[PDB]
Parts: C-alpha cells; sequence; structure tokens
C-alpha cells in the first residue's frame, strides 16, 4: 500500500497555505477536497476556490505513490493536532490512516477520478524576488476597489521598467504606488485584487517566477505554484491625477500622525466620509474632526516648508489611515492646494512608496 | 468649573471595568450612559446593565466636584486613545473636555437628572479573600446552565462552613465543586452564572467583603461596588449523585489527557453528544471517535488501581475538557462503572476541587 513519511511542521505549513484558499463549504462536493499527488520526493498538495489554483510542494519519503483526495480543513485540523514531530501517511483502500506515536486517525477518502486536473505551467518568462513583491502589493492593495465603474481598477497594475518595477492601485481618484527592485523585462499585467490577497499569503523571500498564459498568470516560488486570472484592458493613466505644483510641505514623525489621524477620526460623524480637518499653520499641523457626540483637535510640531505658510484641507480619515500605512519614521505631505490632491509619502520618496490623496468636496 | 487631574493608567483601568457592564446600546437612551461623580478624592465611575450595578473609584486631585453623565464606551475609547501619561478633565456647561498633550476633546454630556440614583450598602456582613474566590467561582462556572429546567441549577451555591466555604454548580447530572478558605461565618447563597461571571471580572487578591440585601447582594472590594440579584429557591440535594461506589481509578497527566481528547473528538459526529470512548485496560487508556468523516484513538500510559482492571465508557469530550480544566499537574479519573457517573480529582483531592460526570448511553 502507499506510505509516506513526512515531518510534521513541513506538512503543516503546506496544508496551513492549502486550507485558507479552498472553501469550507460548497455545494459541490469537491471543491472543499485537497488533493494529494504523490511520487518518490514528496508530496504535492493542490486545490482551487475556482478563482485561483494552489499547489505546494512537501518532502517526503513515500512507497508505493497513489494519489487521492480528503476534505481539506480536516485534514489540515488532524495534522494540526498531532503530538508527535514525524507524521506516518498510509493509504489503503478508501482510508487514508495519519499516525505519529499513540495517535491513529482515518479519513475516508473521496472520488479521486472526478477531480479537475490542476495544471501549472513552468516557463521561466519573468524573475523577481518575492519579498520585494510581496511587500509591495500589501503597501498598494488598499487603493484598488471591487466596486470602481472601470473593471481595471479592481485589479492591481504592475509594470516593468528594466531594472525596477513598480506595483500600482487606484479608485480613479486616490492612487497607490510601490517601485521596487525587478530582474526586469516583462510584460505589464493587471492582477485581480483578491488574487494579489492570495498571493501575499504565500510569497516568502527568494526568488519568484512569472510564467505568462492566456488571460491567466502563473507563479511559482519556492514549494509553491499559483494560477491566476488577469484582467484585460489597459489600466488608466495614473499619472495624469497625481499633483505636480506643489505649494506646501510638511514633515514630521509618521507614528505621531497617525496616532493623532486614529484618536481625533473617533469623533467624525458615523458617515459624512469620516471627515478630518487638516490645518497646517505656524509650525504646526492640527487635526479636527466634529459629528454628534462632540468634536475633537489635536495638535502636531512640524516643519513647514513652500510658497503657501498655512492651508485647511478635509479628508476621508480612513483613507488618510490607509495611506499612510506603509510610512515609517518621517512623513513627508506635500499639498497642491486647499481642494486639490496631496501626496503622502516617506522622506525623499524613500524605500519607493507615495500614496495620492483627494480631498474631500 | 469642575477640572480633575488624573493618571491615563488608572482612570484607563476604571473605565476598562465600567464598559464591561455598561450597554454599547440600548433603546433606553441613558443605559448606555457613565454616571461620573466627583469629590476631594477622586471620581466615582458608575453604571447598571439593569441586571448588576458597578462602582469603581479612581483617585484623582480635583477642584469644585460636580456630577456628569457621559456615554460609557465612547468615553473609554477616547481616554485609550490619548498619548500622555496624565488627563485633564473640565466640565463647563454640558461640554465635559478631556485633554492630553497636544489632544483636546469634547464630548455632549447627557441628563444626569434622570439617570437613576445607584446606591451601594456598606455593611461588612462577612469577609472572604476575593481571590481564592474568584478562583472557586471560575472552578465550577462552567456546570451552571441558563437552559435547565430548575431555575436554581441557572446559579451558583455558594456554603458556608466556619473556616471553610464551598461553591457548587450542576445541570442536575453534572456537578463542579471546589472548597475554599473562608473568614468567619456568613449566609449560604444562589448567585446568577452571568452576575459571577462578572464577580470574576473585579475579583482581585485580597478581601471582598458582602452586605446582604432583600434578594440581592453586595460585594465590595478595594477598587469596586457591585450589586448583584440573588436567586430563590434551595439548591438541590447534589451530594445524592455524587457516586460513592468507586470501582477503577486511573492517574495520568492532565494536559496530556486534554490534549489527547480534544484531538480524538474531533472525529465525533457533528452532534451524537462529542461522543469520545474511554477504554482503561493494563495500564492504558485508550481514547476513540468515530463519525461520517473517519474514525480517530490516541493512547495514553496511566497507573491504575481499584476492583476492576478494565472498563469501557463514554463521555461528551466537551463535558470532559469543562471538567478537566481547573485541574493542574496529574489528574486522578474514579469510575464507578461502565454506564454510571464518574469523579474527576487532583491527586488526593488537593485543592479542594472535584468534578462529577455522567456517562453517555
Amino acid at each position: 500500500v502507499m506510505k509516506a513519511n513526512v515531518t510534521k511542521k513541513t506538512l503543516n505549513e503546506g496544508l496551513g497555505l492549502l486550507e485558507r484558499v479552498i472553501p469550507s463549504r460548497s455545494s459541490n462536493p469537491l471543491l472543499t477536497a485537497l488533493k494529494v499527488e504523490t511520487s518518490e520526493g514528496g508530496l504535492t498538495l493542490s486545490g482551487t476556490n475556482l478563482e485561483i489554483d494552489l499547489s505546494c510542494f512537501v518532502p517526503a519519503e513515500v512507497q508505493q505513490p497513489e494519489n487521492f483526495v480528503v476534505p481539506a480543513h480536516l485534514f489540515a485540523q488532524i495534522v494540526r493536532n498531532l503530538g508527535g514531530e514525524l507524521v506516518e501517511l498510509e493509504l489503503s483502500g478508501q482510508e487514508l490512516s495519519v499516525r505519529s506515536g499513540g495517535s491513529d486517525f482515518k479519513l475516508q477518502t473521496g472520488d479521486i477520478e472526478a477531480y479537475p486536473p490542476l495544471s501549472f505551467p513552468a516557463q521561466a518568462d519573468v524573475s523577481l524576488d518575492g519579498g520585494e513583491l510581496s511587500r509591495a502589493f500589501s503597501s498598494v492593495r488598499y487603493a484598488a476597489s471591487n466596486e470602481a465603474f472601470q473593471a481595471v481598477f479592481r485589479g492591481i497594475k504592475l509594470e516593468h521598467h528594466g531594472e525596477s518595477a513598480r506595483v500600482v492601485a487606484s479608485d480613479g481618484y486616490r492612487v497607490a504606488i510601490r517601485d521596487f527592485p525587478a530582474s526586469g523585462d516583462g510584460k505589464n499585467l493587471i492582477i485581480p485584487a483578491r488574487s494579489v490577497d492570495e498571493l501575499i499569503r504565500v510569497l516568502k523571500d527568494g526568488e519568484a517566477r512569472f510564467t505568462y498564459g492566456d488571460g491567466m498568470l502563473t507563479v511559482t516560488t519556492d514549494r509553491v505554484k499559483m494560477n491566476l486570472k488577469l484582467l484585460d484592458g489597459d489600466f488608466p493613466d495614473y499619472e495624469r491625477v497625481i499633483p505636480k505644483d506643489i505649494k506646501l510641505q510638511v514633515t514630521l514623525p509618521a507614528t505621531a500622525l497617525k496616532e493623532a489621524v486614529n484618536r481625533v477620526a473617533v469623533l467624525a460623524d458615523k458617515n459624512a466620509n469620516n471627515r478630518v480637518e487638516f490645518l497646517v499653520s505656524e509650525g504646526t499641523l492640527r487635526l479636527a474632526a466634529e459629528g454628534d457626540y462632540g468634536r475633537a483637535q489635536d495638535t502636531l510640531s512640524v516643519t513647514q516648508g513652500g510658497t503657501e505658510q498655512a492651508m485647511s484641507l478635509a479628508f476621508n480619515a480612513r483613507h488618510v489611515l490607509d495611506a499612510l500605512g506603509p510610512i515609517d519614521g518621517d512623513a513627508e505631505l506635500l499639498f497642491s492646494g486647499s481642494t486639490s490632491p496631496a501626496i503622502f509619502r516617506a522622506v525623499g520618496g524613500g524605500g519607493g512608496y507615495m500614496a495620492v490623496m483627494v480631498t474631500l468636496r
């Protein structure tokens, strides 16, 4: 019979990744299954949620390899709860045995013949660092909206520029951009935002390889392969909504600003777009909000420069916090005018991140 | 005008206790309010959820003391978010100012005149150690059920026995008991289980004083005063369901047993009472469960004694884990028969805790 010896730690890692993708509930009885393919070198764990496919390799010693399906979440739970560090798998008839020390678990297996063949192409069309790509994704993802009229804005654009690459998200008004190092000569892609979320969960430091397909992308890392759909169309010209006529620059500690926006926003009305006023004057930034319960003000010392010495602006506090999220150390706020867009970034644009914010009307 | 200076740490502690009791939403507009009473020595924070009343004293420096009401959760949230270590309160008209460092918050106060006078009687009728009482409560609370036919079983019985006291909870079948040290003699009481939960949240090491009332109890500690209802009726004779004829005793590590029951129970049927089979023989305990998805077994080494050398029983795994919760180190399991009740306790009954468990049909 088929028998495999595998490390619990490694099997846990793979199953943890797959259980977050595979649905726990479905009217399709096989959609909740994990497919396990065995060969000499180890186990390949795979599944789908119909928007992405995921495969993870787990090194193992296997005899008499055979493929099977089991309920993904139950199997992950059983393995997690096992006491020992080394796991024995055995497949006999329609029963998977999962053993470690005094523990002996049996799972009924499913209809492997009815589970779809999942194919992951390998051609290394582009290569970049997965950690760089993941942190870039995480820095811009908030700006994409599934509800935008333009379908393209529901995804994240990836651009290649030789020695570097860029990811961009937007709703047509706010924009988030992060530039990062790339081994870079590839094509522009638009990745669905929910697929970026899955990518973030699997990418680690080290090389990530892209294989281009027809309306799809395959991303391969150390041990993981993921299929995802790509959006059609050209991402819009976001450069046009980035302000270049800056009148006022304010520099201040990022953490103080985040904590000040957070605390003041509690008194903004439940829905007047979480309104927060920014008043720059005399080397200070005052934040103000007001609603039915009361009113809040917080005042911060800042360094200010430019052709205006004072400015009053209104922003969605939640969007402010979204935009500031990736900024650490000191923030630089660049204002084009009291009712026109602003840029938030780290000092000098260091790290490659930039947010464009619109004011409330 | 009224003005108070208070440490943020101490104000946070008091507000944290009150916000747990005061509802965050109600059709009664004042029920969600915190009452704040000021005097020279500090602030008294009070409120109600209609089942309990709670009052907490926070030391502060106050000028021109005056009372007011404010929304409890909003106020607690504003204070938590403050950046500095000192809070300044100021009351002018219907506006409470809350200030720390660069932060200045204004809250609209409510109709203090329409907030009920809450009264906390002081007569020290009995005195117990709050830490002992809290740990006893926590050891038996799980056994009480709000869904029991007999209203008395929805509460926790407190019994006085001179230098010792006892708390007991039950659903008429399972029983949890903890004996603990008591300072002098008192009245037997039945405390509603949800009020025990609130008491657990406020009790600390040190003295807790009881003031008896008509169908109610007031508990006073260093920090707080709490009013709660008491249940009427006679707590039933739980002694009669405690097995006296023990045939088999097994001793083993409580943590190993908890982890084994937990892992095996995953394969019990979604509702056959979380069935786990216990098989004792030849110095081992084997746990087994089985359902539609598969089957599980775990085996543990135990020490064993008594008139029977082997026994097979079935238990609700959830009730097993409830019963083992308070046991640290070695657990002693005492069986009266394959389908009659069992006792779970620490070695020798040490610590004063005992659980009585019924078997499944």
